[PDB]
């Protein structure tokens, strides 16, 4: 039984410092109700309650662990999501216009593409690739094939969907309009990043793949308050959580 | 085997002491017939037995747990349901022309707004929260996504009907036209009580969640003729009935 | 193994004396030749044959026991069924231009109004009540809810198509015509009887209540010859066949 | 395994010396070569031998068993169906002209009409019988209901098809253009034998009932020569063949 | 793990001293390399590779069994398939232009018509019998109607089939232009063998009956290169091979 | 778990000594990944990477071993694949433009026409065949009939897709355009070629058949980078892995 003091320190702890907003603050107290009234396990209120932080702590996760090959550290998480130095950080006004699955774009494309610490990296693979390879890479990579067939969604509709000429036209749109880049190279460049990120949020909010599972474990190892690995130089989401 | 003598006093001390009516004592008597033919089970017919007095008596308990944190006491039930001193009450003719679904508004509004004892933390809770969101709150918190999962109900549809336009629009009509408010907030937290009125209506007739089970249970309690806990600050339903 | 001498006699018996027509002789004959040729146990064979019996003995112990709350004994079943100081019984003339269910409705309509046992206790219980609410009272009274759905039959149907408007029009023209009543308190109370009488007949002809099982052991009690029980003041079917 | 010459011998007992005709030769030549190819058991090929004297052997011993209440005996079998005093019987030139149906109705109203041996009974006990009563019962007591529903074969729809007007006023054609009656009650009482005449047929075709399993064995008792029973007056199917 | 080397022989064994075409060579060498790859059993390679000499071999086992009564010996078959003293034999330039239906027809009619062995007992018992009546018991003599619909497949619509008065009009026109016979019994004989012939080829095609596993075992036994049998007055195939 | 490092050089001993492409990189980034979060086996990420090289390897090991009889020897590999002597080899830009099927065709025309090793065995045997004959011929040789039905697929309709005479046209336009060939005899053995080319691509791709099987565990054998066989004369797929 999770009383709604309990759960809204979890979810503080997971929002790193950030208090609930008064509609989330409903639906932390209504799982507590449900544990309370036999209704709902202690584990799966929690999870649920975990579930609520995906567009303000799981998308400094998992970008960066892909492009960067590592998750940010519990300073560096607390810098980027919620922090007084930090005066444009994810749970601000600065980011109060986005939603998840743009987000989950921005960070992509700041870390590929510009100063970004993965930027060198990414250009060097993932030059002279087409924008079908390159969704059908990603979707392997994060989600995986096998894994997204066992669970019983479409592998071929959903990677064809992924990379239809719609998706493209608005990404691509989305890059010229807003980043500080004109040539063919650099636009070509940062759309890649703009799908995998797409792909990024689409894993997270599904719960299909090793990097939502990944991420979710951290996540639920922020919650009680102190990370167990908090490593200085990042935590290694794949070998921290196997 | 029940006789019908033995239904109607159970059904009386479960209607605080009002007899039965004319209609329902025909009701009663085919239960306890089926009793003795071997064609129904004596816990399913008291348990239907029970279940004719919603409008009159789970009115009283379920909303009072809701709002103001607790059930009323025997004394309270008696005052509110059937009393000498209150002239206006659920089983006289004051509210002899409403049916189950708008009594239960009733007693949500008067208690969230104006005199009502869950009146301030009603305010202080829901505000800044849209329709639909109180809805999905409620929802979750009254009945439960997983319990109504698993008993077969539609939890999407059911919380989109709840919160049509259609709703919302006869709602707010009910309010303004009845209750002495005018002001846009006023009138928005009102509608918030009838929303959450009518899901509890909801659960009660279905017979779906902790509310649903944790006011048939107190009603069993109080069918024998006394409470067992009769608490005097009143009676927590998920605490005394596990 | 039954032979055609047998089975006529135990139907004169469940008859009261009453020899079998020549076209019902053939269809006893038929009984007798099934169980001779291994196609039909001792047992059904029996109760098929005592299920000719329905519209001259079946009527008269459910009627009273409906509405007087006791069923007739030996004697009082031999003037009603067949009796020689009785000009006027079911087997005769007077009733020969009936059929099953108009046989249930004429003794309904006679002990529920006028000089009937039961027509004082029909009056007090059966007044204020809706012609709706008493079809749904005596159908769950007869045959049962619970014991209706798990035969198969659905009970929401059932209920509608016996509460039509049709039927109500159809039984109002024939307690007018026919009883001499013309006040609307008299012919509302009639049709009430008659409602319940069609229902009784319904029971009967599907099998399926307590009512058609309880007559059913007393006229297999009956069929030997000398009733068991032959209680004088009459037999209660519910306590003398549980 | 059954050579050709066993089969005939068979055939030739059960049709009582008549030698099978050159197409019914080549089928019996069909199923001894099934025997030894190992394609059909010794038991089936026999029953299916037997199976093709329905129309000569069969049409005797059913008819008297219906009508008369006892099949007719070895010397009486003989006489009908192949004798040498008897210039028309069952499988000469006099009955060459018929078919099975056809010959099952001609048996059935020489019993019940004119001086049939059972035709005093045929008359009293089958007076005042509408049509479709007749056929009802007549169904029953050879086949069975309970025995045709358990077979698969649809009861109500059987019946419905045998009782249908189009079968009335053929068979009343039949009787009139053929037998020597012109008054209605005699028409209408040789019209009820045709009507049993029909059932007869229909069930010794398919195989279920009672009649036809009774007369099955007797045939497969007369296969091997010499009749087990051969009572003098008569062998009761139903008890010497249980 | 069969060579082809090895298939062929047992091919030419079967077929009598012929060597395999080019066509079917690849088809026997597609045999071998299925076994080598472990794609098909040994005794599976066996029966196929003695499924290519149904055209040549085994017309000549099943016409003779059928209507001569006895299966050709080693020297029989190896005069009517292949040998050197016969010009016109079954895997030559005359029978070039048949097809292995048309084959089944020739030895049919050759045999129960004009000079053929069984041509006098053909006569005898297939005279006055009709079309129907003829491919009805051929069909139950040679594939049997209770093995075939076991099999699945339809017995009554694959008699009606080979019945069909397109079939016989093909047929008849077949002997009258082919055979010289001009009468109509020497025709409607004809006719009946030709019937036959189809329902033969029919058996062999599909491979269900007890003469298309017999035939199959005798091609079995000759493929080793010696019948174990041999018989000098020919080998019956039903007690050869039960 | 395999690291990225140990799959691009799993792959390179596959593809004989050539680095793997930029967008094949990706995929087998991609298959590392999987392995590490525990989205796939170590033994079907190996398969799947060993996969990529069928254009490239499976080609030369497949081709040599239908036609010549014979599979390529670790050197004879190195020089089709990839080797420095040979400026137009199976990955370089001579080989570009061709697709898997293309790739296929080439090599079997090679060696069936012209100078080819098996161009003298291969006018021997497929000599007088039909195309629809070589194609059911191959298709069982290659893949069988047995094993496709059973994996799911329909033979029927796969031999006549792949004899349709779309196919034909268009491979014969493929012949004449390209091979020095303009007789009608040396096209038609040409075709057959290009047809049985296809059939093998068809086996690879879906990975049916013996020789899909075979050649996988050859390049597996490969894959650690000495073959373990490396027989001189070449080596025989059949024997050395069964
Ligand atoms: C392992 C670990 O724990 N490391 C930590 C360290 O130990 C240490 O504690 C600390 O570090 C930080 C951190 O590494 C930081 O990393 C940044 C950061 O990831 C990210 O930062 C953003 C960037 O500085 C910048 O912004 C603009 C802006 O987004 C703009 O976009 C427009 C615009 O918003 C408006 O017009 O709306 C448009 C729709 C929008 N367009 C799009 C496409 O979205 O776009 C431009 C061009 O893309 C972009 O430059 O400002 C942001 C406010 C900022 N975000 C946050 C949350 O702060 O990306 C940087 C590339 C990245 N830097 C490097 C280097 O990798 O870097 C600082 C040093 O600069 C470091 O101290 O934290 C570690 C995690
Ligand atoms: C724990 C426990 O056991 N406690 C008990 C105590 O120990 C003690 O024994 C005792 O207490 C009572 C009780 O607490 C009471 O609580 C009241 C009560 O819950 C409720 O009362 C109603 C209210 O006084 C009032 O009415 C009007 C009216 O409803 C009107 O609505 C109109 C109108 O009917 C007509 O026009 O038709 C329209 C359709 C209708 N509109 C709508 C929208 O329905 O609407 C106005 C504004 O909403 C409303 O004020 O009169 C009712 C007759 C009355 N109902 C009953 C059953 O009596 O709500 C009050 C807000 C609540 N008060 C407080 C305070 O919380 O309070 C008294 C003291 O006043 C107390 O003694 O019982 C405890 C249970
Ligand atoms: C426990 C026990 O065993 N008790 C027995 C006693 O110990 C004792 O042995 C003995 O008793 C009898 C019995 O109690 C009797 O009960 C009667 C009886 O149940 C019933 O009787 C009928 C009534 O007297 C009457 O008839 C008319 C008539 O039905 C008429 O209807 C018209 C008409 O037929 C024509 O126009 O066609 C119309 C279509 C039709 N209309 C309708 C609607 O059908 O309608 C009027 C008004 O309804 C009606 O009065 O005459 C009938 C012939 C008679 N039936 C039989 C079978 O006899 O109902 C009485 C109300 C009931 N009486 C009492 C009192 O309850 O009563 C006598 C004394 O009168 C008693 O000796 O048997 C016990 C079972
Ligand atoms: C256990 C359960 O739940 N059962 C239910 C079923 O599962 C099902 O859901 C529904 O099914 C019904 C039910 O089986 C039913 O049966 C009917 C019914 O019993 C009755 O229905 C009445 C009838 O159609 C009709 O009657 C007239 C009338 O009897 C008339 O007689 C006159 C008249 O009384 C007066 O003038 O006096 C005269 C002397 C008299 N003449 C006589 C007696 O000769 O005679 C005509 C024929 O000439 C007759 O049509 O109309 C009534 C309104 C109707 N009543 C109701 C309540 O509907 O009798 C039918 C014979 C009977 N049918 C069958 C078949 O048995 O059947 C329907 C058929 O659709 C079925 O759907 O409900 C169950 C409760
Ligand atoms: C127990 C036992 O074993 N008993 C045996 C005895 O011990 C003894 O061995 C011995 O007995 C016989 C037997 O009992 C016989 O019984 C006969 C017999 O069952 C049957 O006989 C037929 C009857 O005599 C008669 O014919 C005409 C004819 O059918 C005609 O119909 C016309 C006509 O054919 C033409 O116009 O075509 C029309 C389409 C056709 N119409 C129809 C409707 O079909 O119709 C008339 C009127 O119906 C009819 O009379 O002649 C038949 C040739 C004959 N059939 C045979 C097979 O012989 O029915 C008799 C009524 C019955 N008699 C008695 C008595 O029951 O009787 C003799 C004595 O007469 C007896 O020796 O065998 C016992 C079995
Ligand atoms: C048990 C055993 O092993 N026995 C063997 C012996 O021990 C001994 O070793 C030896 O015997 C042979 C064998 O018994 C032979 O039997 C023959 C044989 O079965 C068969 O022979 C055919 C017949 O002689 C004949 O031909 C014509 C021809 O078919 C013609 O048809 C035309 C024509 O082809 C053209 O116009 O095209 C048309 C489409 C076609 N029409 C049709 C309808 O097809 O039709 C006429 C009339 O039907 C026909 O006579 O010539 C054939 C070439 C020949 N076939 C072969 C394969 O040789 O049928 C004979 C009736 C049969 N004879 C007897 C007798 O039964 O007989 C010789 C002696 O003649 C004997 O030495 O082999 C035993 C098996
Ligand atoms: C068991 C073992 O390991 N053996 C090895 C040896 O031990 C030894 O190590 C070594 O041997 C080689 C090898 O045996 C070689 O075999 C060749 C080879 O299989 C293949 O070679 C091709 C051929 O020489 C040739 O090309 C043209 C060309 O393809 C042309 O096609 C046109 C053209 O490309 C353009 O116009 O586009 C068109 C679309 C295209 N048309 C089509 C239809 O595709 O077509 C003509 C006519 O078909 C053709 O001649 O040149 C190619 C570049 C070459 N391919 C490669 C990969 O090198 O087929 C030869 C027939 C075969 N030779 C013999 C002999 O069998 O032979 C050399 C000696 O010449 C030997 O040293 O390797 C062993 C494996
Ligand atoms: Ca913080
Ligand atoms: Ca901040
Ligand atoms: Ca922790
Ligand atoms: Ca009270
Ligand atoms: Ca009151
Ligand atoms: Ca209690
Ligand atoms: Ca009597
Ligand atoms: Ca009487
Ligand atoms: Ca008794
Ligand atoms: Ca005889
Ligand atoms: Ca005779
Ligand atoms: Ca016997
Ligand atoms: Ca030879
Ligand atoms: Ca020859
Ligand atoms: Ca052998
Ligand atoms: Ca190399
Ligand atoms: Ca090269
Ligand atoms: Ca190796």
């Amino acid at each position: 039984a999770y009383t709604t003091a309990q759960l809204v320190t979890a979810y503080t702890n997971a929002n790193l410092g950030k208090a609930p907003d008064a509609a989330t603050t409903l639906t932390l107290d209504a799982y507590a109700t449900q544990t309370q009234t036999g209704g709902l396990s202690d584990a799966a209120a929690l999870t649920n309650t975990l579930k609520l932080v995906n567009s303000t702590t799981a998308v400094a996760i998992q970008t960066y662990q892909f492009f960067t090959g590592v998750a940010p550290s519990a300073a560096g998480l607390d810098f980027l999501v919620d922090s007084t130095t930090n005066t444009n950080d994810l749970n601000d006004a600065y980011y109060s216009k986005f939603a998840q699955e743009n987000r989950f774009i921005n960070f992509s494309i700041n870390l590929a593409t510009g100063a970004g610490a993965g930027a060198t990296a990414f250009a060097a693979a993932y030059t002279g690739v087409s924008y079908a390879q390159t969704v059908a890479t990603a979707y392997d990579k994060i989600i995986g094939n096998a894994v997204a067939t066992a669970a019983g969604v479409d592998v071929a509709a959903a990677v064809a969907f992924l990379s239809r000429q719609a998706n493209i036209d608005y990404l691509t749109a989305f890059v010229r309009a807003n980043t500080p880049f004109t040539a063919a190279a650099d636009i070509d460049l940062a759309v890649k990043a703009a799908l995998i990120g797409t792909i990024l949020n689409a894993a997270t909010v599904s719960g299909i793949g090793g990097y939502a599972t990944a991420t979710a474990a951290m996540i639920n190892d922020l919650s009680d308050g102190a990370l167990s690995t908090d490593n200085a130089a990042g935590v290694n989401l794949f070998t921290a959580y196997p």
